[PDB]
């Protein structure tokens, strides 16, 4: 049970992560609507799902980091956040979590 979340408004980061996660039969979401989209999909995974989050260091990123981790504790879901800007690094972190 591995879920991927990413909030970086880059054209290539988002697109690259989609393909790589899809390759390992994962699901990734951009952070805009959390409660409705994320819970629906994560509930479809089945077992206790571990969430791998990519948060690029942007101005707003601190509020999203806040909301993610607050909801992480609230919804008792294992979440690991990495601040990365790189399509290659993204592909790595995703795939290293895909092998669980």
């Amino acid at each position: 049970g591995l879920l991927v979340l990413i909030w970086s408004n880059d054209k290539k980061l988002i697109e690259e992560a989609r393909k790589m996660a899809e390759k390992a039969n994962l699901y990734l979401l951009t952070l805009e609507t959390d409660d409705k989209k994320i819970e629906d999909i994560l509930k479809s995974l089945g077992p206790p799902v571990k969430i791998l989050v990519l948060l690029e260091d942007t101005k707003d990123a601190d509020k999203v980091k806040k909301e993610i981790e607050k909801k992480a504790r609230k919804k008792n879901l294992p979440v690991r956040i990495r601040k990365v800007t790189s399509p290659d690094e993204a592909k790595r972190w995703i795939k290293e979590f895909s092998e669980e």
